[PDB]
């Protein structure tokens, strides 16, 4: 029949349009599959960056721990030096005052020795004059 | 003719069902393309975040490097101070002994001069008596 | 006859298109699984960046404490050094004053011995003139 042949031909056409659509979707899918492989490789490149940064942070963490310890060692050394310098300031104050006292005492002894030298002359001259 | 007509309608229905299913698959693919765009935008935000993290790690590294150098300089300055304080301990210990010796010697000279002073008085009184 | 054959060809073509549709459906399901895994990897990456920044901030605070300690130690060594320089100078002046005292006391020692001998010489002489 005429109506039957016409519908059959419309179905042939519609099956062709559905196959065009299937071909288009297959290409969209293939391209997406390929693009996800590149995204996975972009993730790998970022993973590589993070491994290098983490390695640098761990190296810095070790350096900070060494420096915390070195600072503690320097602190023990300056802790120890300071009282030794305080003690030298005390000993030098002590010696300065004792040196000034010696210089006064030697000066007094020098003048007293000159007075006794003069006295021996005075008295010997006097006694000699009486003889 | 009858069987043909019935199968032609089954084909009309099956072609329409295939089209509806193809349209549903197209919408699933559009959703995946949207998921891909979001993933790419997350990766781009991570790249941008890495500019700040790299900058911060480098700033930290440089601060640690400066501190390592400061510790080295301070250690050299304490290494230089220590033997100077050891030297001053020696210098002041030897000066202390020389100051104590001078104090004993000046004390002895003072008492020896007092002995001679009285000897002069005694001998002059004696000689005066004989004249 | 021709119509009957074309209708069965359409049945065959619809069945082939349905195999392809079912295959594409499964390929889309697989791609959806790949996307879910990528989203999980992004979540892990996001936290790996948060973990690095957390560690860098913590380390920065430890470094700040060490920079502070270094400044403190630097203030202490800056203060100690001029005190040691001063002790070198003061002890050098005290040494010169001690050497001068030793020469002066030595001289007064010899002079006092000479005056002791002079008193003996002169008393013997005066006794000789009287007796
Ligand atoms: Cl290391
Ligand atoms: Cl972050
Ligand atoms: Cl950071
Ligand atoms: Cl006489």
């Amino acid at each position: 029949a005429e109506e039957i042949k016409k519908q059959v031909q419309v179905n042939v056409d519609d099956i062709r349009a559905a196959n065009i659509k299937l071909d288009g979707l297959g290409r969209q899918i293939a391209d997406i599959s390929n693009s996800i492989s590149t995204i996975e490789s972009r993730l790998g490149e970022m993973d590589n960056r993070l491994v290098g940064i983490s390695s640098q942070v761990t190296q810095l963490s070790n350096s900070v721990s060494q420096n915390t310890q070195s600072i503690s060692s320097l602190g023990d050394r300056i802790n120890a030096v300071e009282p030794r310098v305080d003690s030298l300031d005390t000993v030098t104050s002590n010696l300065t005052g004792r040196t000034s006292t010696l210089e006064a005492d030697v000066g007094s002894l020098r003048t007293e020795l000159a007075a006794l030298t003069t006295r021996v002359t005075t008295e010997v001259t006097r006694l000699d004059g009486l003889i």
